[PDB]
């Protein structure tokens, strides 16, 4: 298992526009679009991410191109941002992969009020920072993925996903 499985069966694929679990635009694995309601909106940052008149829809290629595009932007971010660079940096490559699934669900970096949560990771303090990261939205809004990231993080397996 990997990074790109990983997310891959968190995200799942789609090769036509489509509403995430919050109403918004997006295609391919996980490719938020946009955020406004509007389909045409949505469209046109399609067609300038793809480079073509899409239409709407596109070939798993370009789907699994915008995916690379989009793991490689979300380790560069954790890199450079510097509360989730030391995090990251303490964590075993399992638990790495954990970060990067969830800063790619949040398609931006060091989100709102995880920084208690950081810090038990950093600690190592596993069983404390599953519970604190379980007090979220997230996890209430996507708890089945929120479920496995989080298992990700307490033990440091792949057993979460494992099986699907
Ligand atoms: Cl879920």
């Amino acid at each position: 298992m990997n990074i790109f499985e990983m997310l891959r069966i968190d995200e799942g694929l789609r090769l036509k526009i489509y509403k995430d679990t919050e109403g918004y635009y997006t295609i391919g694995i996980g490719h938020l679009l946009t955020k406004s309601p509007s389909l045409n909106a949505a469209k046109s940052e399609l067609d300038k991410a793809i480079g073509r008149n899409t239409n709407g829809v596109i070939t798993k290629d370009e789907a699994e191109k915008l995916f690379n595009q989009d793991v490689d932007a979300a380790v560069r971010g954790i890199l450079r941002n510097a509360k989730l660079k030391p995090v990251y940096d303490s964590l075993d490559a399992v638990r790495r992969a954990a970060l990067i699934n969830a800063v790619f669900q949040a398609g931006e970096t060091g989100v709102a009020g995880f920084t208690n949560s950081l810090r038990m990771l950093q600690q190592k303090r596993w069983d404390e920072a599953a519970v604190n990261l379980a007090k979220s939205r997230w996890y209430n809004q996507t708890p089945n993925r929120a479920k496995r990231v989080i298992t990700t993080f307490r033990t440091g397996t792949w057993d979460a996903y494992k099986n699907l």
